[PDB]
C-alpha cells in the first residue's frame, strides 16, 4: 500500500547529488550573459502558425523586514505600493500584478474603507491583481523548519480565502538563498500545482539551461512513483530583477527597465539608459527587446515564455506605475502587430504562464524532465558561496525552534476546548502564530537583517511567547481542575512555565525558584505537558529553595528523584579563569516525569528536615590547578577538587563516556562488552580573507581551514548523580556541557564570541567512522539527504544547513547529531562531523545589508550525540540520495525540538487539582507525530471543527522487534464527532469524506491533515 522509501533508488532525469559529482563548477566568461554563452536562435523558428506567446508579470519584492522594519517598510513603501496598485489596476483593466507578501497585505487591507475593499476584491475576482504562493512571507528554505513553512503558509492561505475567496495554486519564491524540496513536498499537498524558483548556484543555471531542464517535475529524493512531483520552473538568470529577466543581456535588458531614466534615483550601470518609447524608435526598440525574448525563450521547450517585470519594491510612485505600462504597451503594440515578430506579447500573471506552458504540453509540444534533490549551497557568483547565513544571529535561530514548539502546544493544549471570546484564547493564538510566521521570512531567520531589525524580531516573539504561555496556562488550570469546582479568571496567571534550556543558564537568569519551607508552604504542584502522541518520560528538573525535596506523583507514590547544586560559570576577571559558582540559596532537582500521549501529568513537590527517602545527592568534582573552596548553601555533599585528568562516566546501563583532562569527550563505549569508540570533540575558529572578499551575514569565505581554539588549562566541573551526570568545562567563547541521563549524551554550549572580531567558532566531532566524502544532512526537519564532500569545491561550499541533524556512516558505524537549532556544518574529512556556533564579522559582504554582524549574544545551543552500531540495518543502497534516522536518533531530536513543558502552580493552593489529562489518549506508533492540533472555529459556531497534520517519518529498521501500539484516529480525539475529512495541509479543502468518521494513518514519508466536525 505505502511506496517503500528505502530499496527502490527512483529513476529521475535530473538527481541533482549525481549532477554535482559530474559538473565542472569552471566560473569561465560567458560574454554578456555573464555565466551562460552567447545564446543563438534560428528566426524561422516562430512563424504565423507557431508565435511566442509572451507574458510580462509585473511584481514588486516587498521584505517583510530586511534594512528596515516591517512597520518601517510598511509605511515608507509596501502602503503606497498597494494603494497605487489598487488605483492602476482599476483604471487599466489589462495591466497585471502579483503579489507575495500575505503579511503585508494583511496589514494594508485592514487600513482600508469598505469602497476600497470592494474595488480590492473586483481586481482580484477579475484576475487582474493574483496572489502568488499566498504565505504570509517568502520564506528562507535553509534554516526553517518545515513546520513553521507549513504554519506560515496557512496564516496567509487562511487569511486570503476568508478575505479575498482565493487559494493561490501558483508558488513564486524569487529571493530564498536556495531551495529545498521541502517546498514542493508542501506545496503539493496544500493544492499547488506549479512553482518558481530563482536562486540557484550560478553553475546550475548553466548546466540546466544548456539542456532546457530549467522547468521539471520535482519529486521528492525517495519517491519511486512520482506521485509528490510538482511542476518547477527555474528563472535562468543571476537575478530577479529587470536586467536580468527580459533576456541574456543586462546591458540591454536595463534598457527596459522605465525606472532608470533619472527622476527615480536609479540608473543603469551599463551605461546606457532606457529611453522612452515613441513612434521614431518603437521599430529599432521592439528588435532589440524581441531579441533578447528569443534568445531566452531557446533556453526553454514550449512557445510560452514568462518575462518578470519588477524589482525590490517597486510599483510605489504612480508615476512608475505610468512610465512602465505606457512604454510597455507601446512595444506590445507595435510588436504584436508586425508579423514578422511572430509574437505575441501580454500583460500576464503567473498562473496565466503556466497554465500556458501545460497547454503547450497537453498539445505534445514539450515534455518535461523529472528531478530529484536540492539547491544547496546557492553561490551567486565566483567562490561566494552563501553558506554564512546557515549561522549569522544565532540566538534568534534557537528562539525559533523554542517558539515553534510552544506555538504547536498552546494550539494543541486549549483545542481541547471551546473558549469563552472573554478568554481572547483566539486572539493570543493568532499573534503568536504570526510573529512566528514573520519570521520565517528570508531575512528573519537567516540572520540577514539590520541590527534594528533583528531586535524587532526578538521583540516580536518575545511577545509570542507570552502569548503561548498565557493560552497554555489556562489551559492547563481548565484540563485538570474539577469541572464543577474550575472558575477561571481569563486574566490570571494560574501557572508559570519554567523552561531549562531557554534562554539558559549564563544568558537569562529567568527561571523560577520553587520557595518551600516549614514555615511558609511545604508543598507545590508543577504539572508537565507532552505535545507528542505517544506516551513519554523525560528528566525534568527545577529550582528549589531548599535541597531536602520530595517528590511524588498524584496517587501520592513516591518518585525516585536527584539533588544538584546550581552552577553558574563566570569570567573571572580577577583570576583570568572561566569557572563555575555554586548558588548558596537554590538548588535543582531532577526526577523522571511520565505523561500521557498529547497529555499533562501532575506531581507534587514536598520539603522536609532532612535528607529525603527518595531522593539522592550529586556529587561533584572541580578539576583545575589553584582550586578554592566552592561553598553550597545548605547542599548536603563537599565539593572535591582534583588536578585536571582524564575522567570516566556512567549513567544507568547507558553508555559509559570517556573525556580528556580539558572536558571534552574523548570516546564512548556502548556496553560494558564492547569497544571504547573514539568520538573526540574539538573547537576550532575560522578567520577572515584580509585580501579578497569579506565574510559576513551571508557570505562564509574562509581564510583556509580552522585552527584549534588554544584552550589553556580549562576549569573542568563533574557532576554525578543516579539520574543525570555531567562534564563542564569553561573554555574562551564557550560552557561546553555533556549531560548523561543513561542514554545518548545531551550536549550543551553556551556560547559567547565576546569581542572576537572576524572569528567563526566551529564544534567538530573527530571519529573514525569510514565516511569518506559522504555526510547526511537535513532538510527543514523533514527528511535527510545525502551530501557528497567535492574537493572540486571550495570549503565554504561544502557546508550545508543543519536545521535539525546531521550524521555519518561507514558499513558498521553511524554517528548522529541533533541540533535543537539550525545552525552550519559540514564533513571536512572522513571521519568528522562539525557545525558552525556563532560568528561575528567586522565587513558587509556587499549583499545588500550594509553592516557586519556584530551585534552578538550569549545563546545556549543543544544537541544530542548518537552513536550507533548499524551494520544490521536495512539502509538504502549506495545510489539511493536519501538516508533516515534510527529510532533513537529521531527520539532525540524530538527531546530537542518537543520537550515536556513544565508548569509550577502560582499560587499556594491548587483546589479541585486532578493528577493527569489524556490517559485515555492513544500512544501512537513511534515513526508518527500529530505535527498540529488546533480548533478551526470560534465558541458560537454550531459545529465545531478541529484539525490535525499527521507526519509519519521512516525509521531505519534494525532488528528490533516492533512492539504493539495503538492505532491513532485523530477524528475520534473529541466527542460527538460528526464528519472526519481529509483536507490540504491548509486545512483549506476538503479532498475526502472518510467512512465511519476515521482518520487513516499515513505512509512513511508521509503527511496528511484531517479535520474532524463536532456538534455542539
Ligand atoms: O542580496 C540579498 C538581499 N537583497 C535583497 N534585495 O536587494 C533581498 O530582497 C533581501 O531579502 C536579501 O537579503
Ligand atoms: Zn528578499
Amino acid at each position: 500500500q505505502c511506496q517503500d522509501v528505502v530499496q527502490d533508488v527512483p529513476n529521475v532525469d535530473v538527481q541533482m547529488l549525481e549532477l554535482y559529482d559530474r559538473m565542472s563548477f569552471k566560473d569561465i566568461d560567458g560574454g554578456v550573459w555573464k555565466q551562460g554563452w552567447n545564446i543563438k536562435y534560428d528566426p524561422l523558428k516562430y512563424n504565423a502558425h507557431h508565435k511566442l506567446k509572451v507574458f510580462v508579470v509585473p511584481h514588486s519584492h516587498n521584505d517583510p523586514g530586511w534594512i528596515q522594519t516591517f512597520e518601517e517598510y510598511y509605511q515608507h513603501d509596501t502602503k503606497h505600493i498597494l494603494s497605487n496598485a489598487l488605483r492602476h489596476l482599476h483604471d487599466n483593466p489589462e495591466m497585471k500584478f502579483i503579489w507575495a507578501e500575505i503579511s503585508y497585505f494583511a496589514r494594508f487591507y485592514h487600513d482600508l474603507g469598505e469602497n476600497k475593499k470592494l474595488q480590492m476584491k473586483s481586481i482580484v475576482k477579475n484576475g487582474q491583481l493574483e496572489f502568488v504562493t499566498g504565505g504570509w512571507v517568502m520564506p528562507d528554505e535553509a534554516n526553517s523548519h518545515w513546520r513553521n513553512v507549513l504554519l506560515q503558509l496557512t496564516e496567509g492561505q487562511t487569511w486570503l480565502k476568508q478575505f479575498m475567496n482565493v487559494t493561490p495554486t501558483a508558488s513564486w519564491a524569487i529571493d530564498p538563498f536556495g531551495h529545498s524540496p521541502t517546498m514542493p513536498y508542501i506545496l503539493q499537498k496544500s493544492g499547488f500545482k506549479n512553482m518558481l524558483i530563482q536562486r540557484t548556484h550560478y553553475s546550475v543555471k548553466k548546466e540546466l539551461a544548456q539542456q532546457r531542464q530549467l522547468e521539471f517535475l520535482w519529486r521528492q529524493i525517495w519517491d519511486n512513483k512520482g506521485d509528490t512531483a510538482l511542476f518547477t520552473h527555474m528563472m535562468p538568470f543571476y537575478s530577479y530583477d529587470i536586467p536580468h529577466t527580459c533576456g541574456p543581456d543586462p546591458k540591454v535588458c536595463c534598457q527596459f527597465d522605465f525606472k532608470r531614466m533619472g527622476s527615480f534615483g536609479l540608473s543603469c550601470p551599463w551605461k546606457v539608459p532606457p529611453r522612452t518609447i515613441s513612434d521614431q524608435n518603437v521599430a529599432a526598440r521592439s528588435d532589440l527587446l524581441v531579441d533578447q525574448w528569443k534568445k531566452k525563450a531557446e533556453l526553454y521547450r514550449t512557445n510560452v515564455l514568462l518575462i518578470p517585470l519588477g524589482d525590490d519594491f517597486r510599483f510605489k510612485q504612480n508615476t512608475e506605475w505610468d512610465v512602465q505600462r505606457v512604454n510597455y504597451e507601446r512595444l506590445f503594440e507595435h510588436i504584436n502587430s508586425q508579423a514578422h515578430f511572430n509574437v505575441q506579447a501580454q500583460f500576464g500573471t503567473l498562473q496565466e504562464y503556466f497554465d500556458a506552458v501545460h497547454q503547450a504540453e497537453r498539445a505534445g509540444q514539450a515534455e518535461f524532465p523529472t528531478l530529484s534533490g536540492d539547491f544547496f549551497t546557492y553561490a551567486d557568483r565566483s567562490d561566494n558561496y552563501w553558506s554564512g547565513y546557515y549561522t549569522s544571529r544565532p540566538y534568534h535561530k534557537r528562539m525559533d525552534r523554542v517558539l515553534m514548539h510552544y506555538v504547536r502546544a498552546a494550539e494543541m493544549l486549549s483545542a481541547w476546548h471551546s473558549w469563552d471570546g472573554m478568554a481572547r484564547i483566539e486572539e493570543r493564538l493568532e499573534q503568536a502564530r504570526r510573529e512566528l510566521s514573520l519570521f520565517q521570512h528570508h531575512d528573519g531567520i537567516t540572520g540577514t537583517a539590520k541590527t534594528h531589525v533583528v531586535v524587532d524580531y526578538e521583540q516580536r516573539m518575545q511577545e509570542a511567547l507570552k502569548a503561548c504561555q498565557m493560552v497554555m496556562q489556562q489551559s492547563v488550570y481548565r484540563l485538570l481542575t474539577k469541572p464543577s469546582i474550575y472558575s477561571p479568571d481569563f486574566s490570571f496567571s494560574y501557572f508559570t512555565l519554567d523552561d531549562s534550556r531557554w534562554p539558559g543558564s549564563g544568558v537569562e537568569d529567568s527561571r523560577t525558584t520553587i520557595i518551600l519551607g516549614e514555615d511558609i508552604l511545604p508543598s507545590k504542584h508543577v504539572v508537565m505537558h507532552n505535545t507528542l502522541p505517544h506516551w513519554r518520560e523525560q528528566l525534568v528538573d527545577f529550582y528549589v529553595s531548599s535541597p531536602f525535596v520530595s517528590v511524588t506523583d498524584l496517587a501520592n507514590n513516591p518518585v525516585e528523584a536527584q539533588v544538584s547544586p546550581v552552577w553558574s560559570w563566570h569570567h573571572d576577571t580577577l583570576t583570568k579563569t572561566i569557572h563555575p559558582q555554586g548558588s548558596t540559596t537554590k538548588y535543582r532537582i531532577i526526577f523522571k516525569a511520565r505523561v500521557p500521549p498529547m497529555g499533562l501529568a501532575t506531581y507534587v513537590l514536598t520539603i522536609s528536615d532532612s535528607k529525603p527517602e527518595h531522593t539522592s545527592y550529586a556529587s561533584n568534582l572541580l578539576l583545575r590547578k589553584n582550586p578554592t573552596s566552592l561553598p553550597l548553601g545548605q547542599y548536603p555533599e563537599d565539593v572535591k577538587f582534583g588536578d585536571p585528568r582524564e575522567i570516566s562516566l556512567r549513567v544507568g546501563n547507558g553508555p559509559t563516556l570517556a573525556f580528556s583532562e580539558q572536558g571534552l569527550l574523548k570516546s564512548i563505549q556502548l556496553t560494558q562488552d564492547s569497544p571504547h569508540v573514539p568520538v573526540h570533540f574539538k573547537f576550532l575558529k575560522y578567520g577572515v580573507r584580509s585580501h579578497g572578499d569579506r565574510s559576513g551575514a551571508y557570505l562564509f569565505l574562509p581564510n583556509g581551514p580552522a585552527s584549534p581554539v588554544e584552550l589553556g588549562q580549562p576549569v573542568v566541573l563533574v557532576t554525578k548523580g543516579k539520574l543525570e551526570s555531567s562534564v563542564s568545562v569553561g573554555l574562551p567563547s564557550v560552557v561546553h556541557q555533556t549531560i548523561m541521563r543513561g542514554g545518548a549524551p545531551e550536549i550543551r554550549n553556551l556560547v559567547d564570541i565576546g569581542s572576537l572580531d572576524n572569528t567563526e567558532i566551529v564544534m567538530r566531532l573527530e571519529t573514525h567512522i569510514d565516511s569518506g566524502d559522504i555526510f547526511y544532512t537535513d532538510l527543514n526537519g523533514l527528511q535527510f539527504i545525502k551530501r557528497r564532500r567535492l574537493d572540486k569545491l571550495p570549503l565554504q561550499a561544502n557546508y550545508y544547513p543543519i536545521p535539525s541533524g546531521m550524521f555519518i556512516e561507514d558499513a558498521n558505524t553511524r554517528l548522529t547529531l541533533l541540533t535543537g537549532q539550525p545552525l552550519g556544518g559540514s564533513s571536512l574529512a572522513s571521519g568528522e562531523l562539525e557545525i558552525m556556533q556563532d560568528r561575528r564579522l567586522a565587513s558587509d559582504d556587499e549583499r545588500g545589508l550594509g553592516q557586519g554582524v556584530l551585534d552578538n549574544k550569549p545563546v545556549l545551543h543543544i544537541y544530542r550525540l548518537v552513536l550507533e552500531k548499524v551494520n544490521n540495518c536495512v539502509r538504502p543502497s549506495k545510489l539511493h540520495p536519501a538516508g533516515y534516522l534510527t529510532s533513537a536518533a529521531h527520539k532525540a531530536s524530538q527531546s530537542l525540538l518537543d520537550p515536556l513543558d513544565k508548569f509550577i502552580f502560582a499560587e499556594n493552593e491548587w483546589i479541585g487539582a486532578q493528577g493527569q489529562f489524556g490517559g485515555d489518549h492513544p500512544s501512537a506508533r513511534e515513526d508518527l507525530d500529530v505535527s498540529v492540533m488546533r480548533r478551526l472555529t470560534k465558541s458560537s459556531a454550531k459545529t465545531q471543527r478541529v484539525g490535525y497534520v499527521l507526519h509519519r517519518t521512516n525509521l531505519m529498521q534494525c532488528g528490533t522487534p516492533e512492539e504493539h501500539t495503538q492505532k491513532l484516529d485523530v477524528c475520534h480525539l473529541l466527542p460527538n464527532v460528526a464528519r472526519c475529512e481529509r483536507t490540504t495541509l491548509t486545512f483549506l479543502q476538503n479532498l475526502e469524506h472518510l467512512d465511519g468518521m476515521v482518520a487513516p494513518e499515513v505512509c512513511p514519508m508521509e503527511t496528511a491533515a484531517y479535520v474532524s466536525s463536532h456538534s455542539s
